[PDB]
């Protein structure tokens, strides 16, 4: 007899049968998908920046309290992201999307990442549900612009260093990134969702619908801790739709899915998307 496990199947063959006949694939992604591009995640070494956990600084009170510190933090991340490049897991998702579109089959990417590496990969049908490290939003007027400038403002040049006893830059509020609209000159915030802030209503509305129409769901490189994203694949599996996790470890959501493929997703995902 089998001893009870809450580890789903690892049978690639059985998954690839579902993949062969699937018309609307929803692929959900977290930081794990960029791990092999050399971009740190929230669990390992990159969970910490100076004396804070990354989640501590991605908060409205943090910005309210020390806008300069929070801008240092996001400036560090923008600069780290700059060099990095799509790994074979990103590109396989783009290729899969390309190929299957010609046969009228849809592949939608719903990413928690704010690194735009799916866009740089060639993926086209993408919801960035937590915004983007390379967009600004104005605190007064609300303009969302892309912004890939190194550095976003001269005052941040050479700053944002991660070490815990690094000297604070204490940039005055007027010398932080400012809205380029003359006659507003408001303080910019990065255009990302912070813990305690609602996701964009139209994006989420659209994502719910994509999830309702999907007949197969992939969940790659996410810890499934941050809600609401964490409950997406769970809700799909609540409709009897097969879900397959691609992760180095188990998550508290793995239990609810049909398949689970342990390992670095740059290796496990491309053979599953062929
Ligand atoms: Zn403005």
């Amino acid at each position: 007899p089998f001893t009870k496990m809450t580890r789903p199947s690892s049978d690639l063959t059985a998954f690839r049968e579902h993949f062969a006949k699937a018309k609307h694939i929803a692929i959900i992604t977290g930081a794990g998908v960029s791990a092999e591009s050399g971009v740190p995640t929230f669990r390992g070494p990159g969970g910490f920046w100076r004396k804070w956990q990354a989640q501590d600084l991605a908060t409205p009170e943090a910005f309210s309290r020390d806008p300069s510190l929070v801008w240092e933090f996001y400036h560090y991340r923008r600069e780290v992201m700059r060099s990095k490049m799509p790994n074979p897991a990103h590109l396989a998702i783009a290729e899969c999307e390309a190929r299957l579109g010609q046969q009228g089959r849809s592949v939608v990417i719903i990413t928690q990442n704010i690194d735009e590496l799916h866009h740089r990969a060639g993926s086209k049908h993408v919801y960035e549900i937590h915004g983007s490290l390379f967009k600004t939003r104005c605190m007064s007027c609300g303009e969302v612009k892309a912004n890939h400038k190194s550095p976003i403002c001269p005052a941040l040049d050479g700053k944002g260093a991660p070490d815990p006893n690094t000297k604070e830059a204490r940039i005055p509020v007027e010398l932080l990134p400012r809205c380029e609209r003359k006659s507003c000159n408001g303080l910019l915030r990065p255009h990302v969702v912070w813990f305690g802030e609602t996701l964009d209503s139209d994006i989420l509305t659209a994502v719910e619908r994509e999830l309702e129409k999907c007949d197969l769901c992939l969940v790659v490189g996410t810890s499934s801790i941050v809600y609401p994203a964490a409950m997406f694949a769970p809700q799909v599996a609540s409709r009897g739709v097969p879900v397959a996790e691609f992760n180095m470890e188990c998550t508290p959501a793995t239990q609810r899915f049909k398949y689970h493929f342990e390992g670095p997703c740059g290796s496990t995902l491309p053979p599953a998307l062929e």
